[PDB]
């Protein structure tokens, strides 16, 4: 399953094209600059065979709770209405977003302690870092 590595509390230390990523989404101006100026906090924890995936920010609070591969309701910080699924590939934790006929992916793994999140829509990659604390 999902390895331990993952539970706790993760800051935001360094995005890179959020921006374009968040256009890709249909994210309007005014939003994107509160989006590019956000620092969330993500909180990974486990509850038996649940992981919940709480994101905290000034402008925006998320959370998601999901059993691998099965399918769930998500309501994604820009109020998309989505279903989604989470599934484990060589310890990476990924997301599959799909609302109209659409899909985003969310792919995050750990590397030299640190957690990588890749956000791709319509061949847009952001890559986002963050550090435990
Ligand atoms: C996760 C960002 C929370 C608040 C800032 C976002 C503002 C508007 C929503 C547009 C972004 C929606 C996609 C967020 C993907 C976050 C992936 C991650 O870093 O965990």
């Amino acid at each position: 399953g999902m390895s331990n590595k993952f539970l706790g509390t993760w800051k935001l230390v360094s995005s890179e094209n959020f921006d374009d990523y968040m256009k890709a989404l249909g994210v309007g101006l005014a939003t994107r600059k509160l989006g590019n100026l956000a620092k969330p906090t993500v909180i990974i924890s486990k509850k038996g065979d649940i992981i919940p995936i709480r994101t905290e920010s000034t402008f925006k609070n998320t959370e998601i709770s999901f059993k691998l591969g099965q399918e769930f309701e998500e309501t994604t910080a820009d109020n998309r209405k989505t279903k989604s699924i989470v599934t484990l590939q060589r310890g990476s934790l990924n997301q599959v977003q799909r609302w109209d006929g659409k899909e985003t992916t969310i792919k995050r793994k750990l590397v030299n302690g640190k957690m990588v999140a890749e956000c791709k829509m319509k061949g847009v990659v952001c890559t986002r870092i963050y550090e435990k604390v």
